[PDB]
């Protein structure tokens, strides 16, 4: 009753385009969950983000379709939770490596609280030298992690310890345009990555890897939410987060983010690819 | 070629791997904001993305309703049209939206008229709380995101007089779970020029005292957060776009308020879709 | 080879109307079963009723979605094969719990034919007072069993037990009218249950329990098709339950039903609601 | 209100009558899917109206006619099958019936749609159909064969439809071989022939030309459809008897238990897809 | 870059028409595997013939639906790959019969090979007298074996061993005409196989072993196409075959295969039909 | 008619036979799915039309032509891919191909199914297209793309598109270099360039000016569909031989053996979606 049906009207005349500028061709939400999601725990930014984490996860095991009893390797595996559910809802064995030590703990915490510690096998090791014999893995998959590091080598790795006729899942970015150099530094002193390679450029490292390319598909606007969720959660928590990280490191953020973002809308894309190790 | 390497990447996780788990999840990879049959967008800007998820919920809308071909349906509400529009192509319907805004009933007509649908897709300046239709004119309804404008009683028992009987209306609605603070329920007026949400069982008795029966409800309070947050994130990187636009009085209002209206809509609200049924016989 | 053209003719011209009256708007059957279901064993009507119980427990399961390893609470929970098929079709452990002491025991020679007690619980304890500590199970569900308790303290018991976060699986009944003294009679003489609330009065007991409330979806047509199922057999078989049950119970049956159906048809509505108990 | 101990004693010596009539559960039965819409209202007539329109739609479905198409209705009755079929493929459809009462009302069904270009209803002998050869892309006779001498009804649907077209056949089959007085009770109850065994009714479809391509049981549906109409001619025995005279009522109320028991041991219903084979 | 447009235009005005005469009314591919299907691990005919016969195989399980722990009776099991696959995806037993020495002994070595010989059971015996005892089974198939056998006898013997309320899964031919003399023999001279019988003197025969037929649906295009397949190799590898197995096996196939094609195409059918043995 | 030891004998000789043609199992492969019509005939061109259809099917739900839209189809044969797209989605098509008899077939088509207002089909070369620059919502180029320049197609598929449109390619290329014979069987046979490689063809894809926006592999259904074209040949050689003349067929017995193997260890086959970028 604190508003009449007049001055809605009247706000609507003066600012109802502030809706369209922001939200799109209508004036009502986005459906970005889909309606057979459940309701998360709770609507702050990060556990809504988590869940769509775990929606693209269960994307990625649909995609690869890891048989029971095989056995996966994690290629920069993180802090275990992709590893955790592929094995859960599979009944595989998962190994993951990755070159953060704390990652690594974090992840062997992880398969010890769920009891999966026979299951799961987290350790520090380099993508580029895999300590692992040739042919020991039935597929893997490199889930954003072969920006930190050299493809050709780590591609070459990878197919080493698969089994022909394996499949390896990646998700990598690639460049449409020339990016400049304050772009180029922006991918090391921002994430500690490489800048991404052209499209036929990344292809032709694949092939030369002894891959074939079963399919790709590209997932750029997911990265660009979950790069804007990034930007939204910084922003709202500067204070928080230079407490925590250091004023150096979240100034260097806040001054990157918007360049980095619209270096990533206007010239990069995001895609998942399937690659396999021919049989025979 | 290669800016860094496993030593550097190792350390950089080390001390700053956190703050991807703080604003991202549990993982250290994308969301999947988009399903996979989805079509990739034409752009990667922040409003065409939320343009097409915005269509996407207006699908699902049509798939609920389920409006039969050769109906017609009462846009409750409707903004500028594009879900008018949307549910007379893929359905077959005609549609007749009413609101308040003289600008978005214009903006509406020349969308009907720009896609040669002036016949099905009718739209007028005219209050939800006093409708002139004729008793049982529409055979199904929707209010999409508007009752939180209205004396949601007046409404209701208006959207019933003008629905046959045996007819669905579609309603997309808040509630409190908590009481909200004084500054909190003033900030719906200053914000949104909208009224408070009312309590849930007091939302339903008023959808009873209206004549109608519940036939269903589902929780889309994630989806509200998220375009919350995505309204939220375009008025601040684009201050000086909108201030140009619409003023500093308005742009700086939603800089100060946005922050708890998010905390308010977090913690204290809720947001379902609902149908309802006016009885037959 | 029996009837001429002109006989079935005429039958359709003087009787056709009784398939309309009785059948619907065709004359033809209905599809009451999903194409996909399987052939039952016997055409008999309480087997075919029982398929379609547990096809109503798949859905249940399915909305509800409890995941493996998680403890599911039974609020008024029968005989058990509801626990017994969330059991087994989700790896889950399960506590019902009944103020019937014949169907806790069934439920108990329940889980020990099918090998199932140690993720099996059975008990005789009343639900709103129930025997278990804060915060014991991680979901829960009353499948028809509210309309003989107290909603306002069995809601509140079960918010109780629950983990914060869970969720509970309502299926409950709703007065759209008033009802009349009789037809509020007919409810303890026929049911040995309560009146429903109003659907406002429904979720003022929900809310005021600390719910919040996720989903809710009509079930009345199902509850109407179970009710015509039963009384059908109570019509036709009254000899066999008169010596089952006594003549008393029966006659009592045999002259409620009727009105008890239009009271259901007419003032009252079922839905499947899914309540939340809010995380911290 | 009734208190807990009340609710238990209950249950302790009546809760099997639940058991003996609804299943194995004590809950409801799942007889309309989740995506089914609420029906207009709860009465049974209603329910079981929608129930024919599903099946209507499956049937559709099954022989998947195409937009442009001609199909013809052997038996149409009331039409409404027809009408669906037009509305949902953009064909067009004939229905014929020996019953001037039915093509009267499908008649009006046809105008009342903004069809009758599209929609015929005509009085005419499946036997001796009037149409020329080839007329008919595709046909069906939903549950109107029992009626008719097979052969000549088959042999004359194989004339008029086009080579390649196919046939929709709703018919029943005995298991058994039927006793005297329950083929009797086929024509006083439902003026139609007895049903043929399978291998009979395959030699009938084989001999007028056709190819079986496909056959589905759908007898659990048939045996629900007839338990809807014993509850409805019981039930309402008063309001029949004044419409339909004494004698026909008095002989379905004495013929349905009998028909019914016969029905669920000794007969199936099925659906099947006979084609006429293309041009060689 | 080594052609021309007038050279490629000149080439489809006087060539163009051989890829409708032998593809179809277009000029591209066929869509021979679902696009769901994984890219197989070669593209040799085998290997992507054995991908079929795969999901030929998961569709048999999917349309039978054996429960875990059941125990199913393979009649004429062949080699086992259909056994292992159906105990592996359902966690059932597996019995298979062969009257074939070294198909018993390949199907026995696949289930050590697999660790699975606890629950795959292979053996020399006649499925027209099976040695097992009565109601043994819980379900059964016979694919495409009964060809080989007096289908009467195997069919009665799998009615015995079966279990009330079990189904059978036949995959039988049927023919549409009558078969000249010659055709016949090719029958015996080609597969050692008998002549199939009608549509209707099958189920003449399904009925008189007991059986209830619950489905129906006709796979003859799937059985033309690997006829097709089966002949390909046949000719395109003429000496390898002739080299094992003899120039006078590998001419019969040569001089027959073509005629054999020909009578299948025009004079037969092949269907998967559900059997039940009826339930008490 | 045969014994029970007959048979077991049979089995024990020659069940081999079976596993060597048709693999692990003795049984039928599901070639069409179980939701797939009966075919009219069970003739080899019928059923392999009938998986034709379907394949338009799948080019269409995946281009996904909105109505009212107008398509260009580079490469358009005779038709039928376009007459099922239009009945479809309710769409315009134009065609082009550098055949005259195919193109007088096509219109034909279009003429006889009163689609011709829909449905232009004209004689034109893909590397030198006609029409305007952004003409067209949408574009498919269904494996026509071996008979032209791709770098000067693709340039001119992009030209005709509106930003934001999307091109669909069926294309092959080889993961090892050929032999100089294998490279001639490809204009011997087919008259068709030699297929690039995959970062090769996708410099040009991004030379043209197209995004990448998805890829899928189709190999199989291309070694299916030349298994199902070779035994065509194999069998008919008499009447393919009245039809085209000797030398034609006596090529094709020559060589399809040799080119089977090619294709199935050197090349493989996908289908592509191509994004014009939007401004
Ligand atoms: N050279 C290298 N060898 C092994 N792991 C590496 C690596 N360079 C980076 N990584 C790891 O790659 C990961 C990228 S963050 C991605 C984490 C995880 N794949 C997820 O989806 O959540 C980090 O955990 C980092 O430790
Ligand atoms: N051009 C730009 N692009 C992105 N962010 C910008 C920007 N210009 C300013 N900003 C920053 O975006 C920030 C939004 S944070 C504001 C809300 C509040 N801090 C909260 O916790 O929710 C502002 O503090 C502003 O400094
Ligand atoms: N009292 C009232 N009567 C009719 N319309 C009203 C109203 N109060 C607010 N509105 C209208 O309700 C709309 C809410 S914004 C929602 C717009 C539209 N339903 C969409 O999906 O995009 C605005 O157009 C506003 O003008
Ligand atoms: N010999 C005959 N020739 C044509 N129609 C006949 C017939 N014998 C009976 N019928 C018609 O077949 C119908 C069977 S009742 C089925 C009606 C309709 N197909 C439906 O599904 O609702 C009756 O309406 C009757 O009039
Ligand atoms: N006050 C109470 N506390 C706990 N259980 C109760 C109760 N009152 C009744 N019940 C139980 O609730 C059940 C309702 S019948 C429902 C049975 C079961 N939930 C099913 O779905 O099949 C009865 O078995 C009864 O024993
Ligand atoms: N009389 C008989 N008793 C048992 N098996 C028989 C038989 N006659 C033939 N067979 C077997 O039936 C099989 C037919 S080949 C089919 C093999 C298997 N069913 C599969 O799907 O691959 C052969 O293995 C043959 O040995
Ligand atoms: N340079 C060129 N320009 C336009 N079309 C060409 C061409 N070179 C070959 N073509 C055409 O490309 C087609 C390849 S066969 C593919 C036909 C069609 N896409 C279908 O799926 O049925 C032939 O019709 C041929 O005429």
């Amino acid at each position: 009753q604190q508003v009449t049906a007049d001055e809605v009207g009247d706000w609507y005349d003066k600012f109802g385009e502030v809706y369209h500028l922001t939200l799109g061709e209508s004036v009502h939400c986005g459906l970005w969950f889909p309606p057979d999601a459940p309701v998360p725990q709770d609507m702050e930014l990060v556990t809504m983000s988590s869940q769509a984490q775990d929606r693209y996860t269960d994307y990625l095991i649909e995609t690869l379709d890891p048989k029971a009893g095989q056995h996966l390797l994690d290629i920069g595996c993180g802090t275990g939770r992709t590893a955790l559910k592929a094995a859960r809802q599979r009944g595989i064995a998962v190994t993951g490596v990755a070159v953060s030590k704390e990652q690594i703990a974090a992840a062997n915490r992880l398969a010890a609280g769920h009891g999966l510690t026979e299951r799961l096998t987290f350790e520090v090791a380099d993508a580029m030298r895999l300590p692992y014999e040739d042919e020991s893995f039935d597929c893997a998959w490199a889930i954003e992690s072969l920006c930190h590091m050299d493809r050709a080598k780590a591609l070459g790795e990878a197919w080493r310890v698969l089994k022909p006729g394996g499949d390896l899942l990646v998700l990598e970015s690639v460049v449409t345009e020339e990016l400049t150099e304050p772009e180029t530094a922006l991918f090391e002193t921002l994430y500690a990555a490489n800048v991404p390679p052209r499209l036929g450029e990344f292809f032709d490292i694949v092939s030369g890897a002894g891959f074939h390319t079963l399919s790709l598909k590209d997932l750029s606007a997911n990265l660009a939410m979950t790069m804007n969720v990034f930007a939204l959660g910084v922003y709202s928590r500067r204070a928080e987060f230079t407490e925590r990280f250091g004023a150096e490191f979240v100034d260097g953020l806040l001054a990157g983010l918007g360049s980095a973002q619209e270096t990533l809308i206007r010239k990069t894309r995001f895609f998942m690819a399937t690659l396999r190790k021919p049989a025979v």
